[PDB]
């Protein structure tokens, strides 16, 4: 075991969901799987294993933030073996072709944290997502009619930012929307010679100030589970 | 309301108790609360309102790293309108002054983020405690027999660090222990202009690899849960 | 029309490729053009307009680094309208994965340069290509049998590093190779809103000291000479 | 002896007062000590040895800026066995919290210093005082009567700041005042295992822009001297 | 014998002129020097040697951009043994001291590159001449009747700048002109023990918006070629 | 007046020496000039006028630190009018072209001080003297039969250094000595339009470990005090 997962080895098939929220993990596990267990709970964050349309699927979640994301993340590879590693999380929009519910694929993570530059030399880590997963969600996304924005995100550690001014450029330098963790899953997953991919849902726009509730940032996101289980089964 | 905090305005006592596992928030409430009512669980991050020996205190879960932590303390102050935050931690001892079971008062939190760079002009910003709120733990600790461990944390972005060798000199610079979120709650209480402290029980010792028992983990804790609860009251 | 290409306004077609040898610009005009015309050739870097297989091409070199890079690209994009730039180039290997002739699809360009924090607000900037154009180079190479290596490289103000002892961090973080200007390439393609992609072929490996002739360095090159005409087709 | 002070190891009382300024560290000597010697004067930094209230305390000047004060109490720690240094000096107030005449206790001294980052793998020191002088000084203070402000300071390379828009937002984060040694008195300290305290009068106001008269700041200094004597005594 | 230049080692004078654009290069062989043959054109960058009053005299383009530049100056010193490189390239003014057409000779090169701070402990490299070669620029100048404009230059990544409100701060601390290699050039000098200095004619005034028309930058390029050549004879 | 200095405006001429020794100031004062008159002693910060061959002369003492010499040269100009300043200095020799007894004179000043990143749009200011006077300085030691070792010098945060090991690094990049206030100096005179010169005598050698008596120390300042009188008259 880990300091942060009580499952046993062998409890986590080697392709694995990533929320933030357990209680979003658990949604998925009660809705969309079948014969789930849960396997992990540790600080109750929830992870389980359980079958779609006949395949083995593992859920985790990761909590908020590059640090909390990167210990999960290299638990997982290191002592769990999981290989291919699909985050569905939820971000702020800052670019204005993008609107709530939309669904964004993280073809890089730009960042404000200094994970990257502590493990890179101090120099710029392009963090990026697996190429070949990056394609298996362009095609089921085409297959399944998801229109799939596709741009970078900017992982930060400030869910309230002090940089608003910022955005804009931001949005300029192709950054679609904010959000907390893909540097640090990409980071770790490129650490590790391990295949991760970020998927993320729009619950904020912080350009026109609209937001949605604790409540529907676990339940308004049907398109993004489904787009996630299809590509890996 | 806000997103990771589903409590009513006026349900937070101004003096809360936090921890980075919202369980060991769930201990400290069934067994010292009265009157102990569940007021928040976004996310499974739980907080509580109730009584100890008379005195209003609300507990409430930070989750693990300096993203984390910051999102809910701003949170708490900025509308919950929370003035007096003990964080009671777990930590891992780097310094030969300090053993298992010992209780570190943190009079600075160190870091190796870079969120203090950004909030404060690229310089380095000394994040440090409400005095008043140390003083008043070091009179508690002393009033019941408790030896306190006293100088700095060095907070980090890495659980698993890549920086091993540097902890001598992190240790011959008067850090104690490593933890992941002291220098996040201390920075955003300056914000914030609120009143913060953070206490930690060394739960393993990095050097000399020693660890305690599960049985031994909760002792050690509830020490430092009687400290907390009889300064805030 | 430029203070670095003397064509006029309208002598580019809105696709174009790119070589930081001018020499190689010109050895593609001659070579897979028809009506190759020369339209700029301040400082000795060459520029053509031709067509293959019935459609304009445009063709430019951009110089040695980061730095020249740029000043090409932004004028392309900014005076000539240029839409879709993709580099190819050559490269030293650093990765095991990756063996001589070997085309490299960079799906990030990490970087010793300061160009990015200028560029994004003193953080990191993941510098990634166009994924539209990306994903026709993996069609086409997929069409033409040629099997790409796809992964990060890491362009470096330095040909004559100072931290070969650090190749194989590198190469652990999915680097594949080593090059000067892809970096650059994609940071302005963002910047100033147009598609971009860096494809590299393994001209030598760093790290098992090995290289192959200068009639096998034209055959290599000649196989990605095509790949890419064929995608902007 | 060392290269910037002569005196003979052993004239140093284990407990020492520190100003930037000598010419004060003599009026400290002549006005409140019996039996009062001088003990250093390389490059005119003065140093003194006596008794206040038949208990030996030693006072030193250390000059402008970290640098220099580094020098000083580096010397003073390795060569001459100072144990506890207590540094009394000048600040000017940014925060509308203290008052020309004010006494602050500095818990912390942030800087725009790079000397801190060199002694500290690049990472964030936070640089604090020994938290038991703090407890002696907040209970002398009590003891006197005075109101001890207490909070950070901001120990600056410049006296003519670049930054003045920034002052708002150092008080913000509760910086009292500017001075400019008191993170290296503080880091240095940390470095070599000593105890160390900064106490400034407020003889400025950078905001207000107004200042002590002569013949104030002197009476503003003689509550300080009385309190550091008080305390060491 | 290197992989940028392809000259029989012993073809360059140990004194050698240098500009970015090879072109300006040519000009000064066909114009200026007597039995000027041609002895590198890699990548279409040439070098020539020939005569100038008698004496050997070589030159070389190095590109644009510090990366670009350090290639050839390494190439020049490490296996062409050249000893003396002196560039002469064209620039932009910021300063109010000089105007068109006057030549300037760079004190110091200044820079927005990391080269140096990767070269040199990530600190502050003061990147300068060989002071005899300055020397020797200056009575030549004098004899010859040119009024040199002597101070700093700025060296940036950027020909199109993001910092442009920035230009007044720099030539307020003594930069004349911004331009893209002498830091380059300096600094590789330093590390491989030779002379190094850099001229500039001053092509465009970045503040008063002033342009020199063809012929009026020929003409003062010339009077700066004969100083270069003056003072290498 | 300033709060540094209680001269009256017009006591000092445009010309003025500095050491970081207010004791070497006097001795200059008392030795070498006629009719001397000190007319600063704030913090025993000495400082005067004379006559040196009929002509006035100032000299002033400016501490030890980029921070402290940045004090007293800012007001030297901006008060007192003081336009050119020659600093007159100890150092300690890291490079095998310098042995003791030699006078350095400073073309550059590299640092490992945040002032000039602080200064200078955070990136690399290239500290460097006034041409005019290190020409001046030059043709003073010729005629005087003084030979000058020229060069760049490393201005340290740091008398007791942290990085020895880069001692010979910084020789190999032409740095022939240590000191604590050349790029403080030359900064502050390039922000404030004056002009600066470093004159260093060297009197240890840091890799040799060889070192002055005190009477050759005396006899190596006098040699420098003389050319610095004689260069300023
Ligand atoms: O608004 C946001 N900012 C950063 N991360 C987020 N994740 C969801 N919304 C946000
Ligand atoms: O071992 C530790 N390291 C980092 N964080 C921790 N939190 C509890 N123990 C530790
Ligand atoms: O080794 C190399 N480094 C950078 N660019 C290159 N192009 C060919 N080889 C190399
Ligand atoms: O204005 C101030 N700034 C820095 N140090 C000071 N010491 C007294 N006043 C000041
Ligand atoms: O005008 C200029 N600005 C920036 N870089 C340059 N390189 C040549 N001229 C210039
Ligand atoms: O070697 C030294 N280092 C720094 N400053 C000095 N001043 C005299 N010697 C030295």
């Amino acid at each position: 075991m880990t300091p942060h997962i009580n499952a046993k080895i062998g409890d986590f098939y080697p392709q694995c969901l990533l929320c933030g929220d357990p209680l979003r993990v658990s949604y998925i596990a009660k809705k969309f799987l079948q014969d789930a267990k849960e396997i992990t709970n540790v600080r109750n964050m929830l992870g389980f294993s359980g079958k779609y349309k006949g395949k083995g699927i593992s859920l985790m979640g990761h909590g908020m933030g590059i640090a909390s994301c990167t210990i999960y993340v290299t638990e997982l590879i290191k002592t769990y073996q999981v290989k291919e590693l699909l985050r569905i999380g939820t971000c702020g929009a800052i670019s204005p072709k993008v609107g709530l519910k939309d669904i964004i694929m993280a073809t890089g993570a730009s960042t404000d944290s200094k994970t990257n530059r502590v493990r890179f030399l101090n120099h710029d880590l392009s963090a990026t997502p697996d190429f070949e997963l990056s394609l298996r969600a362009y095609q089921t996304a085409k297959r399944l009619g998801i229109d799939l924005k596709i741009g970078n995100v900017f992982s930060s550690d400030f869910f309230y930012s002090f940089e608003t001014h910022a955005f804009d450029l931001m949005a300029q330098y192709n950054h679609l929307a904010i959000e907390m963790e893909a540097a640090g899953l990409y980071a770790t997953a490129m650490e590790l010679n391990a295949k991760a991919l970020c998927l993320c849902s729009v619950s904020d726009h912080l350009i026109t100030k609209e937001a949605l509730s604790p409540k529907e940032r676990i339940e308004s996101f049907d398109n993004m589970i489904i787009l996630a289980l299809e590509m890996m089964s």
